[PDB]
């Protein structure tokens, strides 16, 4: 059947590479996507192809690429392989993205997922040239049906000058109904308006997102898969993380700190996440309610089974079995499910007034449970903030959950002193590794230090961690957050320098005696 | 006129001594309190005396002080002179609890204010044996009217097993009315409910705490006064560092990214502070609005002047000139100034939708933007974070100000890595010094740290810094924020070593 079901903008149809030729060197584009789903593919493909025929005659071409958050290889990984993008922001998972990046050769900055469409309108970005979205259908009055995410798109096409649709013939016509767009004032000029959310499952908005057909420049017809990447499956270690999680839940219930079912959860993407959305299913809980960024493969058992009564999301992020589930069950699953403008998903007003359990994963947490989500050894990105910290500063219990350690057992996951930081102490009450759970409320940075050491710290690493503390507690320049200057960051540098962290026996080490 | 209009609450006065023995070893004890004003004064003082003599004895006798955040002398300091706080939170400026905190002594947490009282009803404290809470009078109904500040008393009040109230007859009785205090769910168990404020002057609740009169264990007489903030006028670095921000403020008007009156505003106290309200008070915007954690004396002249038309606050922070002023005149500032729990002025969903304009100092700041606001070389802790991120990261613009040096040149507030971060890059988009601002509004880490050096940094240090990002470019393990591990804090080692940051 006709997705595009408004007959004036259909005369705006035209190939992929014609529509790319409207996106010109120095633009700032916002473009649909969102966790690898929902990204624009075929205009960003022509794209990339013209930047380096332009780039051999050494002809410059080069946009500002604003997105809802992650893309996929069409997206991030064709404009990067182009060497296209001269600023990105605000999340990106693409490894040739990440390696520009981390080159220098694109200008980054990871704002928190929920401000991004605030700060674009405030002009933070610059002026939008393009908003380049994917859709469904274009419903007869012209409204624009998005696919498998929502992320910043109402807003993109509210500021761009030109507008480019991908209709998506690969996605479920069935997803028109799943989204709840607000014309309300979330991220305008203030005063904005009441975001009047009280319940996980309510809708405050339409189906659709709104756009004056005459900023529309062209309509491009597609047929192409999003990202769905494997599904990780979780090993020991997530599973034990899970199973302390998991206890720690059921104790909180068990002294009424929490309710049988809990509370509106969210959680970051991984085998982890995978590990405990798995434990949730089979848990003593009943009438769960996700309140998150996204929707993962365990949730869509637990919406069949009734174990979750709803998801509420800006975003999918399935592997590829379960996208065949929900895609043939999506008139079942729309029922179960919303998806929801991130500056609304993620923002902070409701998460807070919602209660919302907010678990996420971590490069690294110091001693003192300040917590590293972004840059190894302090300078290099991997993807970046996201809605982490939208999450962790508003939630009602903020939970960073990773192995203990990483590299094979190089690198710790506890640290003297984080080598940057993206949560501080206040952002983090409870941390969880293999090794156990550290419940840290009420808790001073001294006591946050024994905590963290005893139940997270894996044994290789938990006697340099605690010679680093008695240390500094003897000889810091001040006692309430003890730190030895000389050598806060010196298991960082003893990774880039030897490739571990671990130390020889062949020097002095104070532990070791 | 009689403060206890209720009559037969009458029956629970008794003295400071006999009203202190209700509190016990071990017990956490909630108080009213807030920048110096309103905290419980006279019960404090007899419990520190009968916590020395136990301690002589060899009875143990230590507790857990909650406030809305500082106090004063008759509090934090004779407490902790009688070593008798083990845990404190959120937030003390008190020179001799500030030592047991340095001293490992008293263990301390200073978490964000508006969440206080949050935690407290979800019991990270633990359980609330004690709330003790000063008031100006008691109303005929058992309302407890409170005084300078309103902090967390009502969720305090709520928690307590027994509640005492100190009612200090030094406090303006024309107090009664300045304050709003909701019936709504704020900081209570999920789903909280909705605040239903929309302008900075609006109006949700009452004039008085509620409380069970069947949980008043006592009430105290008392006569003794809040701290005043001080009267001294911000120096040419400060001025210089207002005209820098005040100059600013013209700009975004002009582009229209700001209201020709602003948007609702909020600043930390301190000279700073002091010197943006007085460039206010004379400035080109009008009809100002604050909404802020505190009313100070600039903020009280520009209410005088018109140039304010509201100002929404938790507390007070006045010097004496301005408390007299304010007491001379409570019936016309009553009507220009609300003061609320904290946990609705530094409520984020508010502070978000009001699109504040956040203004806080820092301690140091490092070459990509990311704040230290308490703890001094990373360890040694100042103040406390207090609402400095409720606002940084909930404002519609957050800035950062600060003289750029400190220590007679000794201290450079630009550093190559913050000892401690309160602040993170995404937190700050503004920073100001007396040397100029640096706007990193859509900047990339390399792109804040040359705007940060070249426009904040003192001269003294600005080409350290730069060698620092030059060689850090070259030599850093990534390139997307540069370092240097080996030499990212050492300029504060060399503070530690030699007393100063400038190599010898
Ligand atoms: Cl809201
Ligand atoms: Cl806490
Ligand atoms: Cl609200
Ligand atoms: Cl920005």
């Amino acid at each position: 059947t006709e997705r595009i079901r408004n007959v004036a903008l259909r005369s705006k149809v035209c190939p992929a590479e014609t529509a790319s030729e409207l996106i010109k060197h120095g633009d700032v584009v916002g473009t649909s996507g969102f966790t690898g789903a929902g990204y624009p593919k075929e205009v960003p493909k022509a794209l990339a192809q013209r930047m380096e025929a332009a780039h051999d005659r050494g002809e410059k071409y080069q946009i500002s690429l604003i997105t809802g958050a992650s893309t996929g290889p069409q997206l991030d990984g064709e404009l990067a392989k182009a060497n296209g993008v001269y600023f990105r922001s605000p999340f990106n998972t693409d490894a040739t993205m990440r390696n520009r990046i981390n080159a220098g050769e694109t200008e980054y900055f990871d704002n928190h997922l929920g401000q991004v469409a605030g700060r674009a309108v405030q002009g933070n970005y610059g002026k939008f040239n393009i908003a380049l979205v994917e859709a469904t259908a274009i419903t007869e009055d012209g409204g624009i049906v998005p696919t498998s995410s929502v992320g910043n798109s109402q807003t993109f096409l509210n500021l761009a000058e030109k507008v480019i649709i991908e209709v998506n013939e690969w996605q479920n016509p069935m997803l028109e109904g799943i989204h709840d767009i607000w014309d309300g004032n979330v991220s305008g000029v203030p005063t904005r308006d009441i975001v009047p959310i009280v319940r996980a499952d309510q809708r405050v908005g339409g189906p659709v997102l709104r756009v004056n057909p005459d900023k529309i420049a062209a309509i491009v017809r597609t047929n192409d898969r999003d990202r769905n990447a494997p599904f990780a499956a979780p090993d020991e270690t997530a599973k034990a993380i899970a199973g302390y999680l998991l206890d720690f839940f059921g104790h909180e219930v068990k002294q009424n700190r929490l309710p049988p079912s809990l509370l509106p959860l969210q959680s970051g993407v991984g085998n982890v996440a995978n590990a405990v959305l798995e434990g949730l299913k089979e848990g003593p809980f009943e009438n769960l309610v996700g309140y998150s960024e996204v929707i993962q493969d365990g949730m869509l058992a637990m919406l069949d089974s009734g174990r979750m009564r709803i998801a509420s999301a800006s975003s999918f992020s399935l592997s590829p079995e379960a996208a065949e589930e929900i895609n043939n069950r999506m008139d079942f699953f729309r029922s179960k499910i919303i998806l929801r403008q991130q500056d609304v998903s993620n923002s902070p007003g409701i998460i807070r007034r919602l209660g919302c359990i907010a678990m996420n994963g971590m490069i690294e947490a110091d001693i003192y449970g300040n917590v590293n989500s972004t840059r190894v050894m302090g300078s290099k990105m991997m993807n970046g903030i996201g809605g982490s910290g939208d999450f962790a500063r508003s939630s009602y219990l903020s939970i960073f959950l990773s192995p203990s350690t990483a590299k094979g057992g190089k690198i710790s996951a506890i640290v003297p002193m984080a080598a940057h930081v993206d949560h501080i102490m206040q952002d983090a009450q409870i941390f969880v590794t293999e090794q156990g759970l550290a419940d840290l409320r009420g808790l001073s940075p001294v006591q946050r230090a024994r905590e963290i050491i005893s139940k997270c710290a894996h044994p290789d690493y938990r006697p340099m961690l605690q010679d680093y503390f008695d240390r500094a507690l003897k000889n810091s320049f001040g006692k309430h957050t003890p730190h030895l200057l000389t050598e806060a960051l010196s298991w960082h540098q003893r990774f880039i320098d030897t490739g571990t962290m671990l130390p020889s026996s062949l020097e002095h080490h104070h532990h070791h005696h």
